[PDB]
């Protein structure tokens, strides 16, 4: 249970 660098990066341009 993780939001992450790790589980999946958050796409922010």
């Amino acid at each position: 249970i993780w939001g992450c660098s790790g589980k999946l990066i958050c796409t922010t341009a």
